[PDB]
């Protein structure tokens, strides 16, 4: 519990994509830093819960249930009919409407941001799961901690003897 905290600060919903920010503080030797963010989004999310159900020693343990896919049709649908109808409208009834489509804007994102957050939570207070090394790599992978693994051989007789790769 202590060890490993996790949260979403922000999120963000653009027309095609919805991007979480995943906030991680923890003392484990295994991470790199003891606090740090990544972007993440859903597709994300699912890869790690199907990599978590492949994995045939955690069967018998109970696996936290993926989020739930983002769904932000509902307020933009509103959003274009409020477009259309502006000329139609007060000023002040214009910004009342306008009020309750952020209403509800906030009521989707709290709803998928909790249920995002929650499964990345149940992971962190598991005895076996909060180990699990795509887990971690979930939480951390980032440009800033990326690492390379330079390769040499000797000649004879085709220079070609180098290799890179990034390693995790």
């Amino acid at each position: 519990d202590p060890s490993l905290q996790i949260d979403i600060p922000d999120a963000l919903s653009e027309r095609d994509k919805v991007k979480f920010t995943v906030h991680t503080k923890t003392t484990l030797p295994t991470f790199q830093s003891p606090e740090f963010s990544v972007t993440r989004q859903h597709e994300d999310f699912v890869w790690l819960h199907d990599t978590l159900i492949e994995t045939t020693d955690y069967a018998g343990l109970i696996i936290p249930p993926a989020p739930t896919k983002p769904d932000f049709d509902g307020p933009r649908e509103k959003m274009q009919k409020l477009g259309e109808g502006e000329g139609s409208m007060t000023k002040e009834e214009f910004a009342k409407m306008k009020q309750e489509l952020e209403a509800e804007y906030l009521a989707v994102f709290k709803k998928t941001v909790s249920s995002h957050e929650v499964f990345l939570q149940r992971l962190s207070s598991h005895p076996v799961l909060s180990k699990d090394r795509n887990f971690h790599v979930f939480l951390e992978y980032d440009q800033s901690n990326v690492s390379y693994k330079y390769s040499k051989v000797n000649k004879e007789e085709e220079n070609e003897t180098e290799w890179l790769m990034e390693e995790i």
